[PDB]
RNA sequence: UGAUAUGAUGCCCUGACGAGUAGGCAGGCGUGGAGGUCAGUGACGAAGCCUAGACCGUAAGGUCGGGUCGAACGGCCUCUAGUGCAGAUCUUGGUGGUAGUAGCAAAUAUUCAAAUGAGAACUUUGAAGACUGAAGUGGGGAAAGGUUCCACGUCAACAGCAGUUGGACGUGGGUUAGUCGAUCCUAAGAGAUGGGGAAGCUCCGUUUCAAAGGCCUGAUUUUAUGCAGGCCACCAUCGAAAGGGAAUCCGGUUAAGAUUCCGGAACCUGGAUAUGGAUUCUUCACGGUAACGUAACUGAAUGUGGAGACGUCGGCGCGAGCCCUGGGAGGAGUUAUCUUUUCUUCUUAACAGCUUAUCACCCCGGAAUUGGUUUAUCCGGAGAUGGGGUCUUAUGGCUGGAAGAGGCCAGCACCUUUGCUGGCUCCGGUGCGCUUGUGACGGCCCGUGAAAAUCCACAGGAAGGAAUAGUUUUCAUGCCAGGUCGUACUGAUAACCGCAGCAGGUCUCCAAGGUGAACAGCCUCUAGUUGAUAGAAUAAUGUAGAUAAGGGAAGUCGGCAAAAUAGAUCCGUAACUUCGGGAUAAGGAUUGGCUCUAAGGGUCGGGUACGAUCAACUUAGAACUGGUACGGACAAGGGGAAUCUGACUGUCUAAUUAAAACAUAGCAUUGCGAUGGUCAGAAAGUGAUGUUGACGCAAUGUGAUUUCUGCCCAGUGCUCUGAAUGUCAAAGUGAAGAAAUUCAACCAAGCGCGGGUAAACGGCGGGAGUAACUAUGACUCUCUUAAGGUAGCCAAAUGCCUCGUCAUCUAAUUAGUGACGCGCAUGAAUGGAUUAACGAGAUUCCCACUGUCCCUAUCUACUAUCUAGCGAAACCACAGCCAAGGGAACGGGCUUGGCAGAAUCAGCGGGGAAAGAAGACCCUGUUGAGCUUGACUCUAGUUUGACAUUGUGAAGAGACAUAGUUUCUUUACUUAUUCAAUGAAGCGGAGCUGGAAUUCAUUUUCCACGUUCUAGCAUUCAAGGUCCCAUUCGGGGCUGAUCCGGGUUGAAGACAUUGUCAGGUGGGGAGUUUGGCUGGGGCGGCACAUCUGUUAAACGAUAACGCAGAUGUCCUAAGGGGGGCUCAUGGAGAACAGAAAUCUCCAGUAGAACAAAAGGGUAAAAGCCCCCUUGAUUUUGAUUUUCAGUGUGAAUACAAACCAUGAAAGUGUGGCCUAUCGAUCCUUUAGUCCCUCGGAAUUUGAGGCUAGAGGUGCCAGAAAAGUUACCACAGGGAUAACUGGCUUGUGGCAGUCAAGCGUUCAUAGCGACAUUGCUUUUUGAUUCUUCGAUGUCGGCUCUUCCUAUCAUACCGAAGCAGAAUUCGGUAAGCGUUGGAUUGUUCACCCACUAAUAGGGAACGUGAGCUGGGUUUAGACCGUCGUGAGACAGGUUAGUUUUACCCUACUGAUGAAUGUUACCGCAAUAGUAAUUGAACUUAGUACGAGAGGAACAGUUCAUUCGGAUAAUUGGUUUUUGCGGCUGUCUGAUCAG
């Protein structure tokens, strides 16, 4: 049979995302001698859309410490930033919506945005439109802090893993439908070709591990295993549970 | 054999015999080349070819003559092979019949004359009639073509007639650029390089782990360019003739080129530069409060800003060109009449000067009584309204360019080149106009709508600069230069692609007048065409366009097709609904012309109420008027009530399916925190998501809204912080051994165990009883499950029965709808129920409408047809008249008959089982392929373990058995390895100063140790300070800025990673397989290896899916030997004792027993009881059945042993006889201790030899699952489905006997038990014909035939009074209908009728139709299946080809029987009429009555037929008369 949808997007032919329009990647400043010691002042120059993505990018700039010139950053605003306003970052910074500061720099409660993984990075974690991550703690020796991502998650990284005040702007985008097939047309047409999805069950054997039957109908269970091998996994990979979720979700 | 004559395989005598497919052999014929020979033939004619001339041979063949011909060739003995054609849907080439045939019919259309020419329907010119109608048949380009462009000459081929013409042929000519394109830039993308993979062709990477390069000027005065600074770390390149982009215009000009040439007038870029002006003694300009002004007005590094540079729609404002229009100055047209009229010319480029703007901004001022203000509600104390100013120069105005150009006229000249002279080219108006440009605004987005080259500016101030004369080329003027390639033309019903001058396809710009909402249709101007074979007629049948009286879907599967409707203004508008709709719902009125009335606007002066003038179709109202017409042509929705179904818009099967299928929003589930999820790759320092981060990416399902989503985790999956002594690999460990090796324990993941999970795959019971008639069963019991279908919903696109029952609609309904529900087999995101709106979706009814029909008729155009020119194809064994017969069971040919007369034209669809393809269906084949799965066999990947990469400490266990070599667990180290970051920028350690801190002697320490009201500014090794050079202008050192170690900064860490084996997992992928016989195949059975009896025809042998049965075992005795005994059954007898217990006698041929099927066999046995036993053993041959006289099974008689038993003779080599079973390779055991391991040995091990065991039951013996309707190939009429043939059980029809029925009475009418038949529209049985194809059911149409007669004529019977009916005879002459439901045949109802008989003709009839059903490919549901898929279940959508031949049939001509004409005969063939009612007979005959006829007479009618057109009706190109819309001819007339 056919080499299936799901894999045929891995060889990025018309798969590729499409970025022509895009003003460039969202990073935070270099871990840089004023960021680890000091802190270094800015102004957002501009806040501005990013196409396909949910939330607005802020372009900030600074002094090039080390030569004469302007060094322009791009990004991702939170919630309450402006054009105009100053933006501090490094270890010893005010804390206040859209500065950055190290995770080890601020007490728990915090809320923070573009958070790094490892320190350097310039930013990984909670970067989606409404996202933001809470610091749960401290452990000062082995500096370490543990935050809590979106996902709900429970992540320790170092504590100078940097981070920025307050949680992204654009949040509530997804409680408006869509409302209709265009809406969406146009939504995928500045991401990548992911849309519109035919079902696996509407397609012919050679197609899909779904396709075929005088009936549609799926003809074994649609859990598949991890130990699955490629144009095997289709349908609920390598699920624990299945069916409606009853009662509270939200993890202990 | 006898020479001296010619064949010894010869010659002579004699007898018998002669069929032949497949096949064997023999003797001969013929061909190309080879050795030999005849000293062969021949230019005085070789070879070849032609020849109803000759001769030899049974024949293959040979020889000659004659004709034609021109250079070579043959006989004989031998050699040799690419050696002999009728076929192969054979190969290549050539040629016929068809046939002068099909045809040359789309795109409105042509005509008169002249010229030219051999020749003119077709060329040229003039005229006329038309067309395209600015959404062009106009004027240009892009792709593509490549000379097609232009001129001259010219017609052999070509342009499906022609040709003097041409995109043809021949010969030439033609494409001019600083400004138009390319060129330059960057887009998706492509792609070198240091590198890293790969055996390698090469793959990866593109700034990526790289010592990656070049500018500005200074230093030179050996001199030419070394070094001195300071930068810049930007790191190839290719990629747009529609993106970005330096700069040109107008007039003229050619056969053909032009933003390219000529003329004039500009502009850009680069290089040079000098004069003028500006500037400076206050050096680098002034002015303005400001916005900002200008002719200028130095400015390096570095930095920063701007331009380039950006969506879409909406109304509003403005510009340009076009459109409309007044006056005048010209030219043209019309003028019987009318029109101060109709048409036309009246123009102004780039570039330059001055000037001109919405927006924005500045100054004055300080606002509620809030004001300003847009079509659109936005603005103001963050400063409105007001007054005054500043800016952009889109754009317009005046002038320069520039009237000298161009346009339009008059007046002269003349073979010419061709002039010459004049005049005029002027001033206005209007706008919801049209196209296009542009501005200020507004709407929209989970969409916010490129990049780079390049140009300018500002911040900065390095530096360079004057008074005796410096600075300036962003001000003016002046000089030089601007290369290379393309440039023609077509751009399409003839220059491109479709085999072509093809009705197809193929990107785009410009766009006039009327009607009108209009870029619609229809008519016109400019421009361009007038191309498409032609002539004559107007039969049938057609194609395309129209109309029909009365009826109105009765037609049909179905209203298919057609008709009806339609614009606009006004009135009026239901259920229901998501409140948005439904809605143009539905239903109505009005509409011309002409003549009036009214309302709706602009602009200017008013001291600090109005007047005057000019320019626009809209809306309403009112009269008049007409054959009551008026959206007058054109243009332009049919509507309503429901069911099924998908929410909607959207999408697909190019070329049979547009749909209910796909998608969608919404809903739900799943995976993943980057050391990751999903995915790519041979590999990699590789790649997609990713310019990404859970409001994310990836993976499934369901399918808008509302409502609701029950129970089941036993199974299959998936999953787990679970269990643990069950299973479990390689390495490692232990034991035994001389080792090879053998055995053991330990043991990873996995399995097994346990838990979770259904919006995972999926599932969601059976049986009894029970309420005061019957019924029903709330209730109970009982089996059973993982749970036993909940809310809903239904004969639903899901129900078999089924045309379900009830109701409703109809005259009548297998239809529709509403109900009912033990529902074969409804049911919950396998989503259930509901649902407004929407649908080229399926279905039902209603109104309107109608030629769908009753039932047909008529007209137009183009065909067909006849002519000239032009001219194919399919197909073809030979051919073409029938009836019967037989025959491969449906003959054109054969047999017997009927018959039979040249040559032919138009038609036609009976036949040629016509043509189109080696049957798609069905079977066979040891033939495939797409697809699926716990089929067989593997595999990429993935997981798990071991070893290697692999090093350093310390603590803890583990051994020589409580010194430290070593091995593991734990946790530390960092240099291997791994990851991230950065133009490797501030790391680590110490020291300065502070200070929290309390001092238990002094610091024991720990934090720090230049930046946070503000949308400024931050750069020249840094100013400062200090020391130098020998003071120059410049320049250096140190400090400012603390020391020290050169680890770029982190993460990770001997773990990952990688490499080699090992176990798990792995339809993701690969490969393969998926019995036979068979009254087709399949299900079944086993007739597949066998045994008994019979079939079997008295030796033997013998078939069928013949008949009645049996076999894959059973037995230490049920085997062997010996002795004794006699059985089955019956009678008569004996306490309890009975039909049956145990005892006795008599009779007893086997009537019993001998494992088993049956049949043989057996009585001091072969049966039953007892005694002793292992011969059921050892060796190797022969034999019988089956047979090939192979094997296997089974058996027989001996030989050579050792034994058993009996007194003994004997008997015993398994079971009394006839069935009870198994090759080769391999493994395993027994055997002798025998052979071999090949350099020699010993010992293990291995290999041989003989005999067994492990198994093939498809039994002479492969290792093997499905599906295909997406399908393929080789074949099969060895083989099914359809016609036809034989049969006639079954079906249907008819008899004989006569017991009964019929009140009585067998036979009026019937008729049992039996029995004899016929028929071939029943259904079976068969398998003969067709599988290189005989098109399926039904209907429509139409003809003919049969009779077993429904009606109609004439009769005979009756349980015949009349009337009605029944039975029978001669009878097929004549008729046998209209509808509702169904695809139907059939069935069933309504209704009429004299009657509504049954049948055949290839189950008549598809080049006759139709295409509803069936039966390909799409799709929904039910059932089944894990799945692909299946269903003889339901449902929807699904390309119907050719006639010109022969014959038949219908009509139509015609040679020749001397010529020609007229009038006639009649052989043969055809033939036609049909049924009813009324009046009267007659209220009669007959009858108790009720009832109740007929003949003759008369008048009408039905069905059919042949004519005819006085009448009535239909038809209209009589384009005959009239009327009407729109436009065109100036008006009128007339068109
Ligand atoms: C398939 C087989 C094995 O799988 C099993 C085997 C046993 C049953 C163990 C013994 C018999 Cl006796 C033979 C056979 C059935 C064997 C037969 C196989 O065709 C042999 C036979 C031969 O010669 N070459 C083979 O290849
Ligand atoms: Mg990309
Ligand atoms: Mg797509
Ligand atoms: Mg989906
Ligand atoms: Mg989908
Ligand atoms: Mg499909
Ligand atoms: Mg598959
Ligand atoms: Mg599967
Ligand atoms: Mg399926
Ligand atoms: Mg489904
Ligand atoms: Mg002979
Ligand atoms: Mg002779
Ligand atoms: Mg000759
Ligand atoms: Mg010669
Ligand atoms: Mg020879
Ligand atoms: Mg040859
Ligand atoms: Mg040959
Ligand atoms: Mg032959
Ligand atoms: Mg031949
Ligand atoms: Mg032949
Ligand atoms: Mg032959
Ligand atoms: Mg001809
Ligand atoms: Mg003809
Ligand atoms: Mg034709
Ligand atoms: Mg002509
Ligand atoms: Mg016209
Ligand atoms: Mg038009
Ligand atoms: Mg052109
Ligand atoms: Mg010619
Ligand atoms: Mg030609
Ligand atoms: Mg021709
Ligand atoms: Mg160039
Ligand atoms: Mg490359
Ligand atoms: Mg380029
Ligand atoms: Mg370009
Ligand atoms: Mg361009
Ligand atoms: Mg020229
Ligand atoms: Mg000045
Ligand atoms: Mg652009
Ligand atoms: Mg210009
Ligand atoms: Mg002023
Ligand atoms: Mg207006
Ligand atoms: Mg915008
Ligand atoms: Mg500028
Ligand atoms: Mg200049
Ligand atoms: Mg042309
Ligand atoms: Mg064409
Ligand atoms: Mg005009
Ligand atoms: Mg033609
Ligand atoms: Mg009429
Ligand atoms: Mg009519
Ligand atoms: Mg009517
Ligand atoms: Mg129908
Ligand atoms: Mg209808
Ligand atoms: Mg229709
Ligand atoms: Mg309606
Ligand atoms: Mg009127
Ligand atoms: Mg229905
Ligand atoms: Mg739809
Ligand atoms: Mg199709
Ligand atoms: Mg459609
Ligand atoms: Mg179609
Ligand atoms: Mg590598
Ligand atoms: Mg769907
Ligand atoms: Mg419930
Ligand atoms: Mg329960
Ligand atoms: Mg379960
Ligand atoms: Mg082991
Ligand atoms: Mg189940
Ligand atoms: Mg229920
Ligand atoms: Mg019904
Ligand atoms: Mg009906
Ligand atoms: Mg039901
Ligand atoms: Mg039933
Ligand atoms: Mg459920
Ligand atoms: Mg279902
Ligand atoms: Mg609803
Ligand atoms: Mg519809
Ligand atoms: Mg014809
Ligand atoms: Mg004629
Ligand atoms: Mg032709
Ligand atoms: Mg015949
Ligand atoms: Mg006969
Ligand atoms: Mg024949
Ligand atoms: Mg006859
Ligand atoms: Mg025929
Ligand atoms: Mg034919
Ligand atoms: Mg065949
Ligand atoms: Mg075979
Ligand atoms: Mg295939
Ligand atoms: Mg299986
Ligand atoms: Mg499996
Ligand atoms: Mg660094
Ligand atoms: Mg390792
Ligand atoms: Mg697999
Ligand atoms: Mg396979
Ligand atoms: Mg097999
Ligand atoms: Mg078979
Ligand atoms: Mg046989
Ligand atoms: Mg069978
Ligand atoms: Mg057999
Ligand atoms: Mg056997
Ligand atoms: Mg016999
Ligand atoms: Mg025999
Ligand atoms: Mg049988
Ligand atoms: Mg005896
Ligand atoms: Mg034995
Ligand atoms: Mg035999
Ligand atoms: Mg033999
Ligand atoms: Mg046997
Ligand atoms: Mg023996
Ligand atoms: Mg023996
Ligand atoms: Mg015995
Ligand atoms: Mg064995
Ligand atoms: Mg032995
Ligand atoms: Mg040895
Ligand atoms: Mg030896
Ligand atoms: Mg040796
Ligand atoms: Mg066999
Ligand atoms: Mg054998
Ligand atoms: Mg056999
Ligand atoms: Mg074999
Ligand atoms: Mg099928
Ligand atoms: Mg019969
Ligand atoms: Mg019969
Ligand atoms: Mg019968
Ligand atoms: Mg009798
Ligand atoms: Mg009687
Ligand atoms: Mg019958
Ligand atoms: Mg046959
Ligand atoms: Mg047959
Ligand atoms: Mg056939
Ligand atoms: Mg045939
Ligand atoms: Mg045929
Ligand atoms: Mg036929
Ligand atoms: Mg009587
Ligand atoms: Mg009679
Ligand atoms: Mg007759
Ligand atoms: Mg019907
Ligand atoms: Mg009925
Ligand atoms: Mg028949
Ligand atoms: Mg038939
Ligand atoms: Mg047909
Ligand atoms: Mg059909
Ligand atoms: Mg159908
Ligand atoms: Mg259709
Ligand atoms: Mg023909
Ligand atoms: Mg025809
Ligand atoms: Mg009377
Ligand atoms: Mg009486
Ligand atoms: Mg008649
Ligand atoms: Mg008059």
């Amino acid at each position: 049979g056919r080499v299936i949808r799901n894999q045929r997007k891995g060889a990025g032919s018309i798969f590729t995302s499409h970025t022509r329009l895009r003003q460039g990647a969202a990073k935070l400043r270099t871990l840089d001698y004023a960021e680890r010691h000091g802190y270094i002042r800015g102004i957002v120059k501009q806040i501005v859309h990013d196409s396909g993505r949910g939330a607005p990018l802020a372009k900030v700039v600074f002094r090039d410490p080390y030569k004469y010139r302007l060094r322009e950053e791009i990004f991702i605003a939170n919630e309450g930033v402006h054009t105009g306003q100053f933006i501090y970052a490094g270890k010893k910074a005010s804390l206040n919506v859209g500065n950055v500061l190290p995770l080890g720099s601020v007490p728990e409660g915090t809320i923070v945005s573009n958070v790094e993984e490892k320190p350097g990075d310039r930013g990984a974690l909670a970067r989606a439109s409404g996202n933001y991550v809470i610091i749960i703690g401290h452990n000062p020796d082995e500096n370490k802090t543990r935050v809590r991502l979106p996902s709900g998650a429970k992540k320790v990284i170092s504590s100078d893993a940097r981070g920025v005040i307050g949680v992204i702007a654009g949040g509530g985008r997804v409680d408006k439908p869509l409302l209709k097939a265009g809406r969406a047309f146009h939504k995928y047409r500045l991401k990548r070709n992911s849309w519109p999805k035919t079902r696996g069950v509407a397609m012919n054997p050679v197609d899909h591990p779904h396709g075929g039957g005088n009936h549609q109908h799926i003809g074994k269970a649609s859990t598949i295993s991890r130990g699955a091998v490629s144009g095997q996994k289709a349908g609920l990979i390598a699920a624990r549970r299945t069916g409606l979720l009853r009662g509270s979700q939200k993890t202990q």
